[PDB]
DNA sequence: GGGGTCCT
DNA sequence: AGGACCC
């Protein structure tokens, strides 16, 4: 039996752009990123803002909007690791997700924790936060105490999150990766629950859609949608044999597992990044000219990026999204280019992009790009 | 939207 | 190189 933890932080970007101008704490806040508002403070989410809703919609429906612009993601970044950091001084196995989620699998911890306790105050064991579907707890029961011992280290983290980074968020404590995450938003914001395992299958067919499923996305869902498949609970019934010949045997059977809350994947240690990425969206360019200003203003962010980190990309990849869906072309860096951080490492690599942007883009014949990207990856 | 992960 | 997932 495990006890695993997730950790969602409330409005991420919003809760850090509050934090850099405090003098926003009190209004509306929306976060924007071209012309979408990609998170909003509980204040505009109140006067009825929704997460990735349209500027045109938001300024309508609350003109008092205040917005800041979220398309640098620096700060972002910068906090989200702060975040993870402190969570692995609780246990070393932390797996990110996004920038705003993290699992711990807290185990270990619980198990020593217990092996500290006397029979006197562990009468006595009390939860921290709320219980799933106000269920009673049964101290007798030996499972119930780990995930009682969970949610305390639970709410430790948010108390340490709080004092240390100034930041607010839920946590899900439950015996799996999946409930935990399903758990942890049920009580928002800045709340906790724990999920004891009779209310299992409460908690999964409270579910509306099979999409809700994490591990169950656009695409997937399209399909199950076309099997008449739609419930969680029609999820759970349906044919694995047919199934597995819709999906393959690898999607089907995992994802059928997880329709009765069954997911016996490992917390993974993210630790640093397996890559460095920074893209720009836009409504037009047509011209190798701006391309290639584009991309330089682009690597000239990645170059900082991999300063500061200190391992060194062995490769680098462009990516590009044409008009009315994405490409990619990627080649090893050169290894004298490699031995770059104090000369000019920009006009190299600018050259090996470009090389890339031009087998990838008949620049003899008009384009349309809407996107471009470029990452670097292989870091060693 | 502006990121990131892993598998095939 | 592309596809699928996550935020
Ligand atoms: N398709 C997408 N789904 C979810 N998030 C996305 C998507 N595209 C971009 N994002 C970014 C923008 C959001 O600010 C952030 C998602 O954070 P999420 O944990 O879903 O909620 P949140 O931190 O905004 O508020 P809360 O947790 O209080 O509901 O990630
Ligand atoms: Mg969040
Ligand atoms: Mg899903």
């Amino acid at each position: 039996s495990r006890v695993i933890v997730h950790v969602d932080l409330d409005c991420f970007y919003a809760q850090v752009e509050m934090i850099s101008n405090p003098e926003l704490k009190d209004k509306p806040l929306g976060v924007q990123q071209k012309y979408l508002v990609v998170t909003c403070n509980y204040e505009a989410r109140k006067l009825g803002v929704k997460k990735l809703m349209n500027v045109r919609d938001a300024k309508e429906k609350c003109p008092q909007l205040v917005l800041v612009n979220g398309e640098d993601l620096t700060r972002y970044r910068e906090m989200s690791y702060k975040v993870t950091e402190l969570l692995e001084e609780f246990s070393p196995v932390v797996e990110r997700l996004g920038f705003d989620e993290n699992f711990v699998d807290l185990t270990e911890m619980v198990e020593k924790r217990l092996q500290q306790l006397q029979s006197d105050e562990l009468s006595a064991v009390t939860v921290s936060g709320h219980v799933y579907n106000n269920q009673s707890i049964n101290l007798l029961d030996v499972l119930h105490i780990r995930l009682l011992v969970g949610s305390q280290i639970a709410a430790e983290m948010r108390e340490a999150m709080y004092n240390q980074l100034g930041l607010t968020g839920c946590a899900g404590v439950a015996s799996n990766k999946l409930l935990a995450k399903l758990v942890s938003g049920v009580f928002k914001p800045n709340q906790q629950t724990v999920l004891l395992p009779e209310s299992c299958q409460h908690l999964i067919h409270s579910l509306n859609h099979i999409k809700e499923i994490p591990g169950i996305g656009y695409k997937t869902a399209k399909c199950l949608e076309a099997l008449g498949i739609n419930s969680v609970r029609d999820l759970q019934t349906f044919s694995p044999k047919i199934l597995e010949k819709e999906l393959g045997i690898s999607v089907a059977q995992r994802i059928q597992k997880l329709s009765f809350g069954e997911d016996n994947s490992p917390v993974i240690l993210s630790g640093p990044p397996q890559s460095f990425s920074e893209e720009d969206s836009f409504k037009k360019c047509s011209s190798e000219v701006e391309a290639k200003n584009k991309i330089e203003e682009l690597l000239a962010s990645l170059l900082n990026r991999v300063c500061q980190d200190g391992r060194k990309p062995h490769t680098v990849r462009l990516i590009i999204r044409r008009y009315s869906g994405r490409e990619s072309r990627q080649c090893p860096i050169p290894s004298h280019v490699i031995q770059k951080l104090n000369y000019d490492v920009m006009t190299p690599m600018v050259d090996i992009l470009m090389k890339l942007f031009r087998n990838m883009v008949n620049v003899k014949m008009p384009f349309h790009l809407t996107l471009l990207s470029v990452c670097f990856c292989n870091l060693k």
